[PDB]
């Protein structure tokens, strides 16, 4: 369950003595980019948290790229959804031309009697 | 959890005695290329850290190459999204030619009476 890493992060944020500034800063960065620390409105809310929001929007193209194999199919089906209808339109045009040719050949039978 | 390697790296950065210069330097390199050491603004922030930023941008083509199998499909679908519409345009052109031929063959029926 998620819990246990969060409990360890909170514990390590407290405690500690000499020579642990870099380690504690590294811990707090991961603790606050995961929505557990509640930035205290000085620098991280606008620097590392905003970068975290960008990196939340950053890998959406990356992950849909791993899911674009059925997005190329989405696009192909979406366009074929309107392209093949040209065949219905062509059939309608051919029916109109058939009516024309019906009139024309009736006239042809009218003329050939002379 | 990540933690444990970071704790070991921090521990090994401290301590140590005679004849451990190369090992400690090798450890510190991996310690700051992973964003835990905070370069102390002398040489590494501009030499190895910049190279690591480049090597962060370096393998993006390498990894999307492992994900380009559905990027060739992206490109093919994207172009077919505008190429097949030539069939709709051709159907429109054929309809225009059909109405022209309607007028032309009506004229043909007009002339053949003499």
């Amino acid at each position: 369950d998620p819990m246990r890493p969060a409990i360890q992060g909170i514990i390590l944020d407290n405690i500690d003595g000499e020579g642990l500034d870099d380690f504690k800063e590294y811990n707090r960065n991961q603790l606050l980019i995961s929505g557990i620390a509640k930035p205290r409105n000085e620098k991280e809310q606008q620097i590392v948290q905003q970068a975290q929001m960008a990196a939340q929007s950053q890998p959406n193209p990356e992950m849909v790229l791993a899911q674009a194999q059925m997005v190329a199919a989405q696009a192909e089906a979406q366009k074929a959804t309107n392209e093949t209808a040209q065949t219905q339109i062509k059939a309608f045009t051919a029916q109109q031309d058939a009516m024309e040719s019906q009139a024309n050949t009736v006239y042809k039978l009218a003329q050939a009697r002379n």
